[PDB]
């Protein structure tokens, strides 16, 4: 059993929570943290907008939550450097506040007595980055120590630009992610560094950006140079598509840019990246486990230009890729 | 012209801004303070999720935006000491922001210069409260300094309750609005005081507290005890509906209910509250100047219980409201 | 084994045999009626938008659908005279299409083969109406053959109603559901002879009529004359609220008026009337079993004035409280 | 004065008739058909949930509605050869029922009385199709009697991509439209003969076809077999955005491609092509009378892969771009 922390128990530290309680064989969650009291805590631990209901009892009193009979640790502090993981002898934390997404300030986790630091979104200054299935591979257990498991965008379309790069060569491309709103816009139009995502979300298709385009080539340095791309936020609650739009030199069809991915989408790697030929909406991949779902019937091809689609449940297919990269580490060396 | 500041440039800030744009001959806002840069305020003056584009070129610089020719100072001030009104010639601010509801912490704006302060909600600690059209000539020039324009349900709520009560007698009423969410509301499920508010308002009927509750006896003295009630948040960006059932010792029908508000809601009284007989819904109620739109299709009578239900724009419903508060105030004498 | 045909395979009706398939064991459905083909229907069956995917293998074929291995036999007559449910030996149908709520209509299924005809739906000229916990003791099983399963907002307000009425007496009551859209409301404004629910359903609170409120009195005649009341549709897809204002000679509380239905919440009846003190929001009660979820902390009292507010998923509680009075027609003489 | 006769006076033909109230001095709506009586159609013109309430006065009778103190007959004939067009001395027809953009089927307007019609959609069999702004100048009085005004998306696609076509050449392109709602996809899930547009609209990314992208081959014959593309519908009631992704003949820059867009957007050509530079929402589009509103601040280029986004209300946008086809043909023969 290794031993499992969070900090900021938000959308993604939930969504991991339940992730490691269902799906993991030999993790556990011993301590979070975040920045209210217990009652609040646990409230939003048992009931789920998204999720439904966790099917375990849930307690509380003033020092920690209860969950199935098992006391979980819980924390208030704003800054890392407050904390003091090994009290709690926690091997590896989870980093989802949004605010400690540079490895400089997520480093203070380790000052604090973890061994490992995932941060749960692009990084600055980190040891590495991955995506579960495209090059978890190269991960170094003795260096990298403080990684990020990159962005949801990131972990939909890498896998499916490898399978395709690979194959057929990918000259230049661009992404456009018709994504779920996340806590980081507004309800009302209020005041945003993004003047975009200042606006009221659940009634707007917001235009902002995405940095998976390029941080795709972070996990695949062959496409440094040759992908950008941006993010439409629309009105669904989680759920998003990655829309690609490619060149290549290769002569390819609908059918063989398909085959491809379906000869590819198989095995261990078949758990990150799934092959559909459903007539799927959103509302049929919440709660999908895959990181890229392709969408076999909105492929197009016009020349050498194509178009390919996946989805992604941007909380729980992320989630369940960075499950994936945390069950590496705890596999290996500290 | 009476000069007016604006504290909080919020969802009720700018409505307010625009509603005295749009709406009045004798207030011009000059000043208004926020906490962002004039490139995002000016941003969300400009466009608008609900009301639409300003009809109006909007520019901004360093110190000011400046709206169809005319400028209007900024400030991005956190504490209202740190702003000066009587600079601008202000005599009266409406207190906006959210976060000085108590009038000895709103007063902040009288000892910046200002004369006169409205905040945009129930208050504690205030001169006193008023809901335009119910109680407004109780308003003392001398003595109501800083002043509570009480909350959108309120404002809703009261016109109706003071003509049923006037004409028939409300023995006991319980209220429930079912009412857009608001910016208090969190997209996605994240903490928050409410453990309901904390739910994603946009996917959810969110059960939670409302203002009028108690409030309509701060402005309907005789109803003090008589009502409750509490809200119904729900996934439209605006507009609100407020549902009371009511006990009375009189013999009525849905008839002579619906006659009681016909014949009240004429003339000024009029502006704040409207009878209508036609087949509503949320969507035809938005950027409605009434406090109160009282539905006659709604009303229900069994023996002596009685259903009334009245629409409201919480936001420019209400803030055609807190105008109209805001001319009297600008009628009166300002020391 | 009973057999079971469904007439409109819709919300109601596919609700209805995912509950069966999930929740009994005695019953099959062996045949089902809709307007459309079997590719469509199927894949209404397998990918539905509430209730996500249908965790059994689903093929189709010119006149059927196989579901887990079950062949079951699909027809598409607009007219019910058309029908046979004796080739497919159908015991009870489920009417589920909105258009037959007439029990003089809705007796076609019986001339077609079936022994009994469970209308989802209040009825006219039906045999009895029943809320099952309710009034379930009086089923006739020689004269009642065309039957109604009441509404969803009866099936929520009449378990609170007779708990809340036997123990205090209840003088008069209004109520107002605040009540998740439905299929017969329109997606854009578009003509409807309701005036209102023709206005477009997702962006718009819509004041609409209920019988519930008078239905009531169909399940507790003691109740006749003495309830009334108005649907406020609001943009959730499922999950609504049934909100009771009534008079009562009794003094009471909150606290007493929450302890009646705590009381009462218990055994089999608690199956149909649950109780409950969470911070509940309508996303808590998709999916749940009961008629009648009691919000024990939306009680008010005001004088002789009450408010009481029970939760209710429209489609699964509903539809759990169909499946309960099924298995009572199909537990005695057909 | 010419006029005008609006067969389905649905969410495009009632936006007309407030196009052309508000936007013409020489037509008038005179007649009206649809499937409803006189009070449902007269309070849907009245109110709207997205134009918000008429300014005129609206009354109603058994054969008619009144507006403004101008009588409009009004009909309610599924069947078009059974409408008298030339009872009301009516030149043109508004064809926006969806059901007839088969020229063929659309001509028995003509033999009912009427001398032109104008097709609210992509057609087939029709004398020709028409982008207003892009091709409106071939336009034949004498042999053009059945005509299309295309799409929504190919009134947006159609004016940004002749420019850019022009000034660096389109060599292939596929495109995504992110679009609101419409009247033919189901609130709850329900038969369509489109297994997506079947689902839930409200809470769904729904992919769908268009022939937007090969129709703009029938305004720009020399884009024939070069663009491709399908939709995303979303859960927003009216704004849509049409992102397109092509190879360019020419080496471009963000800059060149902006400034060539602004260069255009002048003029006549300007009230159907907008250049915007603002931090635009969906919201922000609503009821605005362009065709295509290009989004300088979504323009990406990698290599000779150009990503262009612009924006429409499909209803008023469109219904203007209509309006604008209809006063030419009205300021000519016949
Ligand atoms: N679809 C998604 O939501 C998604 C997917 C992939 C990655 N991510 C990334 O994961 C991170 C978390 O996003 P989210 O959607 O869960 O956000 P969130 O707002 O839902 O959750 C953040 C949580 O951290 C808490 N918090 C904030 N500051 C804190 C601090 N200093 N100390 C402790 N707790 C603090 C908040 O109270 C909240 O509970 C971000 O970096 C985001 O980009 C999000
Ligand atoms: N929205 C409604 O329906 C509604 C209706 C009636 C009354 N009200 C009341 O009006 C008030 C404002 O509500 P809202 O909906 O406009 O909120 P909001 O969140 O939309 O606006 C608040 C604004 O104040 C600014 N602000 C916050 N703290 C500040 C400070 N210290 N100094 C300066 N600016 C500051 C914020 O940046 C924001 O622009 C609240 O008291 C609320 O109860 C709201
Ligand atoms: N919340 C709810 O959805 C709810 C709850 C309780 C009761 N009900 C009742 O259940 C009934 C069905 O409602 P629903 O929500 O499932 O509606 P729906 O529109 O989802 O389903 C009706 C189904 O019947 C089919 N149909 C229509 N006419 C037909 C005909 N002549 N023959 C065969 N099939 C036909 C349709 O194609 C559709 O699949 C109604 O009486 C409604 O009042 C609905
Ligand atoms: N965004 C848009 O809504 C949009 C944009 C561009 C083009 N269009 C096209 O315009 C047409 C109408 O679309 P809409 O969105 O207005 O649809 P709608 O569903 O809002 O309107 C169709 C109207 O036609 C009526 N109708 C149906 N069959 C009829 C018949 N046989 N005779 C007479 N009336 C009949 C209906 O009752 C309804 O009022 C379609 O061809 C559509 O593709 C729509
Ligand atoms: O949903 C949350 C993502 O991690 C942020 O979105 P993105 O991957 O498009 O940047
Ligand atoms: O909507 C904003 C109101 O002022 C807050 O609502 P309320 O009046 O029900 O408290
Ligand atoms: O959910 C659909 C209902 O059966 C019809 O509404 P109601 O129960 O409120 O009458
Ligand atoms: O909006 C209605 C259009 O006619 C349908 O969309 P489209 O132009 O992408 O086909």
């Amino acid at each position: 059993t290794i031993r499992v922390g969070i900090n900021g128990f938000g959308r993604i530290g939930r969504n991991f929570f339940r992730a490691v309680l269902e799906r993991s064989d030999d993790l556990e969650v011993v301590a979070v943290n975040d920045l209210t009291d217990n009652k609040t805590l646990s409230t939003l631990l048992k009931f789920d907008s998204i999720m439904g209901r966790l099917g375990q009892e849930v307690e509380y009193d003033d020092d920690s939550i209860t969950v199935g009979g098992k006391r979980i640790a819980v924390y208030a502090e704003r800054d890392p450097k407050n904390l003091d993981w090994a009290a709690h002898n926690v091997d590896i934390v989870i980093e989802s506040t949004g605010f400690f997404t540079d490895a400089n300030a997520a480093k203070a986790h380790i000052e604090a007595g973890a061994k490992k630091v995932i941060i749960s979104a692009p990084a600055s200054n980190e040891d590495a980055t991955f995506v579960y299935g495209v090059n978890h591979e190269s991960y170094d257990p003795e260096n990298h120590n403080v990684i990020s498991g990159a962005s949801c965008t990131t972990n939909c379309l890498a896998p499916m630009a490898k399978v395709l790069n690979d194959k057929f060569g990918i000259e230049n491309g661009l992404m456009t992610t018709v994504h779920a709103y996340t806590g980081d816009q507004r309800l009302h139009d209020a005041p945003h560094r993004d003047l975009r995502r200042a606006r009221a979300a659940a009634v707007n298709i917001v235009p902002t950006s995405t940095g998976a385009a390029k941080a795709v080539a972070l996990v695949l340095p062959e496409l440094k140079g040759k992908l950008d791309g941006y993010a439409l936020r629309v009105p669904v609650i989680t759920g998003s598509a990655t829309d690609l739009t490619f060149n290549t030199k290769s002569e390819v069809t609908v059918e063989s840019i398909n085959a491809a991915i379906k000869e590819a989408a198989v095995g261990e790697f078949g758990e990150t990246l799934a092959y559909s030929e459903e007539p799927l909406v959103s509302t049929d991949i919440v709660h999908d486990s895959h990181g890229s779902i392709f969408d076999a019937g909105l492929t197009k091809v016009s020349g050498n230009t194509v178009k390919v689609v996946s989805w992604y449940d941007n909380e729980w297919g992320y989630t369940c890729q960075l499950l994936r990269l945390t069950e590496l580490v705890a596999s290996k060396l500290l």
